[PDB]
């Protein structure tokens, strides 16, 4: 990952939730994240490295309990990796710039669009409003 | 449970984490809770109903990532229920007065005491200092 890892800096700058989610692949509980129901126009950036990851225009109502997007801003900003943790097989999504754990992607997204549900922890993101 | 249920009031008074943990059996991520490492003398109360649940004297450093106690204040204050969720069989611990989800109890606690680890979400509790 291009963005250099500096653990000391992250621990100083990130909240415990942000750090655990992004660095230890923790999962914020459903219906507790800041951006779960956000509908404002803008861009969701990696909380770690600031790379733009998701646009408000791709955010949709999934009812799953986390921010949910049907596509990232482009095919380059996300890295996918199989995840066999927690007695499940899933596809983890990471920031391709810095490697931050973001969430998971599922094949139960909008059938009228991409069919994909990018299920992202709020604590992995920071929102830049664009009114 | 005797303590009368008002979801609307809870939604207003509790933070989303406290609400989802106690009412929907969410689990705070490990290493994110406020009280995980707390050593101060005092009493941990149910965040929902205020019942005294655990004493600082029964709190110990388990290293598991959540507040851990080897016994509650007395046996009467906790209800236990088998929990078959999340692909595991565990013993849920609830507040006996209001039914709040608190956490789980495991049999890997200090053998020089109860041998039990009551593993409790910080977000289910509110600490009262008795210094
Ligand atoms: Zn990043
Ligand atoms: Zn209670």
């Amino acid at each position: 990952y291009p963005y250099p890892k500096d653990d000391a800096e992250l621990r100083r700058r990130l909240t415990p939730m942000q750090y655990e989610v992004t660095q230890h692949a923790a999962t914020e509980p459903p219906f507790t994240g800041e951006y779960t129901d956000t509908e404002d126009a803008g861009i969701y950036h990696c909380v770690v490295c600031g790379t733009a990851l998701f646009e408000s225009g791709a955010k949709y109502h999934s009812g799953c309990g986390w921010p949910s997007y049907f596509k990232p801003i482009d095919g380059e900003v996300i890295d996918e990796k199989m995840d066999y943790t927690h007695g499940m097989t899933r596809v983890e999504v990471r920031c391709n710039q810095c490697g931050a754990h973001l969430g998971h992607v599922f094949e139960d997204g909008p059938r009228d669009k991409t069919g994909l549900r990018y299920c992202i922890n709020s604590a992995a993101l920071n929102f830049e409003a664009k009114p």
